[PDB]
Parts: structure tokens; C-alpha cells; sequence
């Protein structure tokens, strides 16, 4: 089985699997949507309760089914528990990052195709004091590049441009997964991670000088970093920080638990884990949450700029940010270097959730690495063409895969890990070649608190929030619906042959 060659290297990767789109254009807008400093609170305790706890159970999953072969939930769910439906359950580790993928994959290449036509000039020139017909010039550019419905007809019409740019980014991901762990994405993320940090950090600086009549990059921090304990009470708080912490630390996706089946039996994932996940933190609260909140609210003021966030998930970090940028000297290449940031950290990422189908092509499937990412590759470019054109579909699988399906499967998996296959088989396991040990509240947490936690979201979730999804939306999400309950489907027959073939090996050897 591929390893990861060095330690700095498997700890930038994984780094770079979290650190990605989720730091700078989802934190942000989760963060001012609600009320800013009183989202950090529920968001800090999430982390201590949820995704520091979750981040090392992925990791000894991971580390444990890699030692046996399997770097995918279908075949480490069952080796942790020896029931049928264990491998149905262990689906949604290959269905979860697929359908991410399938969106996830497009938006990073409106992020490439924007830094192209930053790089090159080709942006709007907004009329040089009107908010307006500042703002309006770089909402239109987004509109015409991923071709928002002008009618009634749900239907996307993205440009050429838009279509083009996504070819090239499958085959940049492609290039890079084809090389394998060690020489792909290993080596991409030594190079990578440096870069998104040095760029993060020049975006902060300059950001940080931005004053106007109406704020300064202070008051933006300010807003984000002071506590409002009137909203501790708030059920859709909560929901949005654990939600945040799952997405943003790679949580559910199976992609933490498929790169860490490339890590060696004996090595360390107590340091490791910890660290890949602090480095997360701090480039979503430190750098993410520095740039387009401050650059808003210096330009726009606190009410405008929640406001902002609140219009859509893609308003503040491809509309407002260039257009804040544009009125500033050499403003078209600081818009560049953003763009070139969000590539980089989406890339990063879209690599980390799609290895999760190519392992189990590769582990349960024996096919060669070559086919395992080229038919990993065509069936997320084929499905990516329903989030291309049909209206809302992108956010549709988000929801169901993205937010409710990570959540799910982080209980799921922490119920067989910690409650099956046994709460100190598994605590010993994560524990095992540990360079610090795990503190030992933490095995309460795990055993007690996470799932307790995770168990009342889930049902506070189905009960004040997804009724409303499933009878106030148009139509057209039953496509979307459709065609990944087919998805599921498809990869319950794979396994179904996976289990045939092992079965046939078995009975010839
Ligand atoms: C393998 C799956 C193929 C699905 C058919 C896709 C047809 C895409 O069609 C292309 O879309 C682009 C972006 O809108 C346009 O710019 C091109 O002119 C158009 O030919
Ligand atoms: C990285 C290289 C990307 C090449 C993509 C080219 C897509 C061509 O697309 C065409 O470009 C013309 C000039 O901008 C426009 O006038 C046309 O309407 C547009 O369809
Ligand atoms: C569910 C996903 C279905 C994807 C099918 C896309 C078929 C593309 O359809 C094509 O799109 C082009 C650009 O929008 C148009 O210029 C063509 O006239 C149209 O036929
Ligand atoms: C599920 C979302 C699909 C989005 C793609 C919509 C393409 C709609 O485009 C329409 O397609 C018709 C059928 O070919 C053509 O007859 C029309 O001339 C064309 O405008
Ligand atoms: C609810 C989650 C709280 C996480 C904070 C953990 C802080 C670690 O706490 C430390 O753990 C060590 C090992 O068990 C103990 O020996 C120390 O006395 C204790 O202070
Ligand atoms: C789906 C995950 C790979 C997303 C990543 N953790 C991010 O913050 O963008
Ligand atoms: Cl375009
Ligand atoms: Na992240
Ligand atoms: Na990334």
C-alpha cells in the first residue's frame, strides 16, 4: 500500500484537505450571518466538543483500515463490525465526498477562472461613488459566468469561458492524483501549503490598511471577536457552528479517514491529527476571518456588510471583495491573488474528496491507479454538469450531502467506532504510537458527550429546519434528489460487487 513519505508531508496534506474553501467563502458568511462574535462561541465549544474528538477517530479508523488494506468506510465499517449492514452504512463515506465533489470541484474552477481574468484585466470597470454602480459591475460578471436564470426557467446557461475552465480543473486535479500519495499529493501540498499561507497572510496586510468614511478593517475584527451570550440559546447557531466545523475540518466526508490510511500502523496520529486541525483553525479564524469580514465592514459598516452575507453564500468573496479591492491601487491584481488563493486552497481540497473513490476502486475493486482516478474523474465531471445547469442543484446536494449527510455519518461513525467495535478497543487504538497521548477526558467526550451532542442537533434538525426543505422548494430539487439517490445506488452495487470479488479470490485461494 501507498505511505505517506515524510511526516511534514502527510501533515500539509491533511492540512491542505481541510484548508480550503471552507475557510475563506464559508466561515465567513456562516460567521456574519450570525452576529459575528456570538457565532465564535457555539463555533469554539463545537471544535473542543466535535471536531477535535471526531478529527482523531477519522485518523485511527483511517490508520486502521490502511494496515489492513482499506482506506474506505464500505470495508473499514465491517472490519470494525461484522454485520452486512455495516458496509451499507460505510456507502456513505464513498457517496458523501462524490456528491461534494460534484459541486465542490465546480466552484473551485469559477475561483481559477476568475484569477485567469483578474491576472489578464479582463474585469468590470465600475463608473469611479455610487455603491451601486460599483457593486452591480462585479455582480453581473459572476452572473454572466456561471449564467444565473434571467427568467423563470430554472436553468444555468455558464459561459464557454466557465466550461472551459472547468475541463481544466479536472485535469489539473487529475494530474495531480494520478501521481499517487506520496509523489501527487504529497508533494503538491509542500508546495501548495506554503504558497495559500504566504498569499493569506499579504491578503491580510493589505486588508488591514483599508479605512474609510465608513469603518476600518478594526471594526470588522471587532465585530467578529466580541461575544454575544443572548444567542448561546439559539438552536440555529449551534447548528450552523457544528455544521461549520464538520465542513470546515473535512468531518463525515471520509476523506480524513482515507488519508490517513496511508499513514504507516506504528505512526503518531495523536500529534498529527491535532495539528493538521489547529492549522485549520487558524487559517479560518486567523486568516479567512480576517480578510473579507474586515474588508466589508470597513467599506460598507457592520449592518451592510451582514447584510451582505445574508443576501448569498458566493456574494461576499466573488462580488464584494473584488469590487472592495477595485477601488484600491493595483486593486485588479490584489482581486488575482485572491482568486489564486481560493484555487489553491479549493484544489488542496477537491484532491482530498475524491481519493476517497479512487481507494476503494483501488482497495476493493483492484483496479490500477491510472483507471481508479480517470473513472473517479469522468463520473464527477459527467454529474457536475447537472450542478452547471440546473438552477439550485448545487445547493440542494450541498445540503443533503454537506451539511445533513457529515453530520449523520460523524455519529455513525463514532457509534461503531467508539460503540461496537468498543469504546477501549478504540481509545487504545488511537492512542497506539501516539507521540502525546489523547488528554483523558477526552474518552468521555468521545464515549459520551460528541454523540449525545451530535444526537440532539440531528433531531432538532429533522424537526425545526428540513420539514420546511422538503415542502417550501420548487420542484426541480426532486432532479437533484433523484439522481443522487441513484449515486447511492450505483455505489451500494459496487460494493455489492467488491464483496462478490473477494469472495471469488477467496474461494481460489
Ligand atoms: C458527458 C456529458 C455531456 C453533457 C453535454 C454537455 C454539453 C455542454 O455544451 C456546452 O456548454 C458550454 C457552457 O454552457 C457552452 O459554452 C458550449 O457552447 C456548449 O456546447
Ligand atoms: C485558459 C484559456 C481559456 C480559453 C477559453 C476561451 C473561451 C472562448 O469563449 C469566447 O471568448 C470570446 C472573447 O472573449 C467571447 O467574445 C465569446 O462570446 C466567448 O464564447
Ligand atoms: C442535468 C444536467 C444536464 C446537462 C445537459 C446540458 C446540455 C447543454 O445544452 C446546450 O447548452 C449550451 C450552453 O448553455 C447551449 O448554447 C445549447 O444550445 C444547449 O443545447
Ligand atoms: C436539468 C437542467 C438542464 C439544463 C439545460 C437546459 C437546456 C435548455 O435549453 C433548451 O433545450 C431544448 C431541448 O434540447 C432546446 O430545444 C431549446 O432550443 C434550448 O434552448
Ligand atoms: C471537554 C474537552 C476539554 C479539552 C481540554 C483538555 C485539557 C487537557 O487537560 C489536561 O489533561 C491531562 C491528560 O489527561 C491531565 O494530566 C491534566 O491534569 C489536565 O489538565
Ligand atoms: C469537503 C472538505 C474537503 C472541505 C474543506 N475542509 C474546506 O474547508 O473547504
Ligand atoms: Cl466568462
Ligand atoms: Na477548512
Ligand atoms: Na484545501
Amino acid at each position: 500500500r501507498e505511505h505517506w513519505a515524510t511526516r511534514l508531508g502527510l501533515i500539509l496534506a491533511m492540512a491542505g484537505n481541510a484548508v480550503g474553501l471552507g475557510n475563506f467563502l464559508r466561515f465567513p458568511v456562516q460567521a456574519a450571518e450570525n452576529g459575528g462574535g456570538a457565532f465564535m462561541i457555539p463555533y469554539i465549544i463545537a471544535f473542543l466538543l466535535v471536531g477535535i474528538p471526531l478529527m482523531w477517530i477519522e485518523w485511527a479508523m483511517g490508520r486502521y483500515g490502511g494496515a489492513q488494506g482499506h482506506g474506505t468506510t464500505p470495508a473499514i465499517f465491517y472490519l470494525l463490525w461484522r454485520n452486512r449492514f455495516a458496509k451499507i452504512l460505510g456507502v456513505f463515506g464513498l457517496w458523501i465526498p462524490l456528491v461534494v465533489a460534484i459541486y465542490y470541484v465546480y466552484i473551485e474552477s469559477w475561483t481559477l477562472g476568475f484569477a485567469i481574468k483578474f491576472l489578464v484585466g479582463l474585469v468590470p470597470e465600475p463608473p469611479p461613488t455610487d455603491p451601486d454602480s460599483i457593486l452591480r459591475p462585479f455582480k453581473e460578471f459572476l452572473y454572466s459566468y456561471i449564467g444565473v436564470p434571467k427568467g423563470d426557467e430554472p436553468i444555468l446557461k455558464p459561459s464557454l469561458f466557465a466550461y472551459i475552465v472547468f475541463l481544466i480543473t479536472m485535469f489539473i486535479n487529475v494530474s495531480i492524483l494520478i501521481r499517487g500519495i506520496s509523489k501527487g499529493i504529497e508533494r503538491f501540498a509542500k508546495i501548495a501549503m506554503p504558497t495559500l499561507f504566504i498569499l493569506a497572510v499579504f491578503l491580510v496586510i493589505r486588508v488591514f490598511l483599508l479605512e474609510t468614511p465608513n469603518g476600518t478593517a478594526a471594526d470588522g475584527l471587532n465585530f467578529l471577536w466580541t461575544p454575544d451570550f443572548e444567542k448561546l440559546k439559539d438552536p440555529g447557531v449551534w447548528i450552523a457552528a457544528v455544521g461549520q466545523i464538520f465542513f470546515t475540518l473535512s468531518l463525515g466526508f471520509g476523506a480524513i479517514i482515507t488519508y490517513a490510511s496511508y499513514v504507516r500502523k506504528d505512526q503518531d496520529i495523536v500529534l498529527s491529527g491535532l495539528t493538521a486541525a489547529t492549522l485549520n483553525e487558524k487559517a479560518e479564524v486567523i486568516l479567512g476571518g480576517s480578510i473579507s469580514i474586515p474588508a466589508a465592514v470597513a467599506f460598507f459598516g457592520v449592518a451592510n456588510a451582514v447584510a451582505i452575507a445574508k443576501a448569498g453564500a458566493f456574494n461576499l468573496g466573488f462580488i464584494t471583495l473584488p469590487a472592495i479591492f477595485s477601488q484600491t491601487a493595483g486593486g485588479t491584481f490584489l482581486g488575482f491573488l485572491w482568486f489564486f488563493l481560493l484555487f489553491f486552497a479549493g484544489l488542496t481540497s477537491s484532491i482530498a474528496i475524491m481519493q476517497p473513490m479512487i481507494a476503494f476502486l483501488e482497495d476493493e475493486l483492484k483496479l490500477s491507479r491510472k483507471h481508479a482516478v480517470l473513472w473517479t474523474a469522468a463520473i464527477v465531471f459527467f454529474s457536475a454538469h447537472l450542478v452547471m445547469f440546473l438552477n439550485k442543484s448545487l445547493d440542494e446536494m450541498d445540503f443533503w450531502a454537506g451539511t445533513i449527510g457529515v453530520v449523520f455519518f460523524g455519529l455513525t461513525e463514532l457509534i461503531i467506532f467508539f460503540w461496537i467495535f468498543g469504546a477501549d478497543k478504540a481509545w487504545e487504538e488511537i492512542n497506539r504510537g501516539g507521540i502525546i497521548k489523547v488528554p483523558r477526558i477526552y474518552y468521555y467526550v468521545m464515549r459520551y458527550i460528541t454523540p449525545a451532542f451530535l444526537a440532539v442537533l440531528l433531531v432538532v434538525w429533522a424537526r425545526e429546519y428540513i420539514p420546511k426543505i422538503m415542502e417550501e422548494t420548487h420542484w426541480t430539487v426532486w432532479i437533484t434528489r433523484f439522481y443522487i439517490i441513484g449515486l447511492f445506488l450505483f455505489l451500494t452495487f459496487l460494493v455489492f460487487l467488491a464483496e462478490r470479488r473477494r469472495n471469488h479470490e477467496s474461494a481460489g485461494t
